[PDB]
């Protein structure tokens, strides 16, 4: 094993404390740099929490909760009241009837819509449940998953996808398309994303038209979905099978110019896909092209390793790396899978703000070394975002980084930032990872989706709490990792809720 393939297994489930505390310094914005990417975050999530005054409406209706000094049902009746009142063609009408009639007795239809500004289910659940059974959950089931789904999907077929890409490709924006599907349990699955995966190539690629793997569109793939129960996939199988596969599909991208993103999945198949990665990017047909990229998860403990590898795979097949950081996307999984194996500890951090910690870490990492690799920062999150654009300094070129964000999930942020100057926004790129698919491809993405909109530590659901405050929402993450050191006693504990699977 190389040097820097040695390093990656030793710190695989390093502990919390050990971890946190290499990666602090590393993550440390400096004094300005930290008072910008504050004050940066700080209006990116304004806006965000603002768009249509959402506060500022809170805000007249908490100063009317008090003046008055009436409940919030009692409250929300009294516009109830005030909108009928406001329906009266007349003033003269409206204000005799306040003054005369309006002190003795008395129409709530926009109730809901006003409570929305200020049970015995469980009893029509229980009756139908045992009524219809199990097949009633399983419709049910399904049509949620359908309801949920629709907005993370951006076509049912590759066509009609790249069909509606003009519109945000005009404003700047870039697309990644995923082909939904992963985890094939027999060859006939993982032949059929084959196919989906090279029809899906042809499409995207005669629509780049040229463009490049910079400006035009890309494609996602999962190596879950090229080789039957990769779960549990040997190594010499994978490199006879799934290899000539991805090699296949790299070269046609090559064909069309197009980048090609391997999709980073569980964290125990990170070897084998390094493994993977190293064998393609010294294949002669694709010597001298830069398209291949690569996903690694901030999250997990080997990730700063992984990115010393990275950059030295990149120096000996003298090539540029696309390389996607994010944060990760199979964390309540990863824990639950490394509870049950009872090993030394996680793979992954425990408390989330140490997750991000890394990230920044391995981003000051990734733009220390532009002529090895392109990093592509995909996040929702406006602090994220704007430490970003502070580390990579002054004088921003195109091709120095983009941003990325999931469709359905980024818009409100990137908003303002992709486009011109002159409008408001950073003039910065980011490229929409775009799903396509069908209903039966959908359900292990969109349980991600929910894991990831549902949680009370993500940014986009503390971004909808509006009692919780800016200042705290954009809270530096090296900082906050320091105020619980100087609490609990040790810097980079693990989470309280969260033992080492042998205790
Ligand atoms: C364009 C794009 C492509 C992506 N591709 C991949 C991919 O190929 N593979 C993959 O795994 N992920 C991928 N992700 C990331 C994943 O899907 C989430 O979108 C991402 O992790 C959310 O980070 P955020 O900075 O927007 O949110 P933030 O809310 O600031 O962070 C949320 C994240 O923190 C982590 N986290 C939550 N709780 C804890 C905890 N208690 N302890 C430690 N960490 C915690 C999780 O990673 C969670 O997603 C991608 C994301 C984007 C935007």
């Amino acid at each position: 094993q190389s040097v820097s393939r040695a390093a990656i297994t030793a710190a695989y489930r390093r502990p919390e404390t050990e971890a946190v505390s290499m990666l602090l310094e590393q993550a440390r914005l400096p004094q300005p740099v930290a008072e910008q990417a504050h004050k940066l975050a700080y209006q990116l999530a304004d806006k965000l929490r603002n768009q249509k005054n959402a506060s500022g409406r809170a805000g007249m209706v908490q100063g009317l909760l008090q003046e008055f000094s009436l409940s919030s049902q009692e409250g929300v009746a009294l516009m109830c009241l005030a909108e009928a009142l406001l329906r009266i063609p007349d003033k003269a009408t409206r204000d005799a009837l306040i003054r005369d009639k309006i002190s003795n007795g008395n129409l709530f239809v926009n109730a809901a819509t006003w409570g929305l500004l200020f049970a015995s289910l469980s009893r029509s659940l229980n009756r139908i449940i045992g009524k219809s059974g199990e097949p009633l959950i399983r419709k049910g089931v399904d049509m949620a998953m359908r309801l949920m789904g629709e907005q993370f999907v951006t076509g049912e077929t590759i066509a009609e996808a790249l069909a509606n890409a003009r519109k945000l490709e005009e404003k700047g924006f870039r697309y990644s398309y995923d082909m939904l599907g992963e985890a094939a349990l027999t060859a006939a699955d993982a032949q059929a994303y084959m196919v989906s995966y090279q029809q899906a190539i042809h499409a995207i690629g005669k629509a780049s038209n040229g463009r490049g793997i910079y400006e035009g569109p890309g494609i996602s793939i999962k190596l879950s979905a090229l080789h039957p129960r990769y779960s549990r996939a040997q190594y010499d199988r994978v490199m006879e099978e799934l290899y000539p596969r991805l090699k296949s599909l790299t070269l046609l991208a090559r064909q069309y110019d197009i980048g090609i993103n391997i999709d980073a999945e569980e964290s125990d198949r990170l070897e084998i896909s390094l493994d993977l990665l190293e064998k393609l990017c010294f294949e002669p047909e694709l010597a001298g092209w830069n398209g291949i990229g690569f996903v690694i998860q901030a999250y997990q403990k080997r990730c700063p390793l992984v990115i010393d590898y990275l950059i030295d795979l990149a120096t000996r097949s003298r090539r540029r790396l696309m390389i996607r950081l994010v944060k990760g996307a199979y964390w309540d999984s990863e824990i639950k899978r490394a509870q049950m194996d009872g090993l030394e500890g996680y793979p992954v951090y425990t408390r989330k703000v140490y997750t991000d910690v890394s990230y920044l870490a391995c981003a000051k990492k990734l733009l220390a070394v532009p002529n090895l690799i392109y990093p592509q920062f995909a996040t929702h999150n406006a602090h994220t975002l704007a430490a970003i654009y502070q580390l990579a300094g002054q004088n921003y070129y195109p091709g120095q980084y983009e941003f990325q964000c999931l469709h359905g999930m980024g818009e409100p942020l990137y908003e303002q930032v992709t486009g011109k100057v002159a409008d408001g926004k950073l003039n910065r790129p980011c490229r929409i990872y775009a799903p396509v698919g069908t209903h039966e491809t959908l359900l292990a993405y969109l349980v991600r989706r929910l894991l990831e909109n549902g949680a009370n530590t993500s940014f986009v659901n503390r971004i909808a709490d509006t009692s919780l405050p800016l200042d705290e929402l954009v809270a530096d993450p090296v900082t906050a990792v320091e105020k619980l050191a100087q609490q609990e006693g040790q810097t980079g504990l693990p989470h309280p809720k969260i033992p080492l699977p042998r205790d």
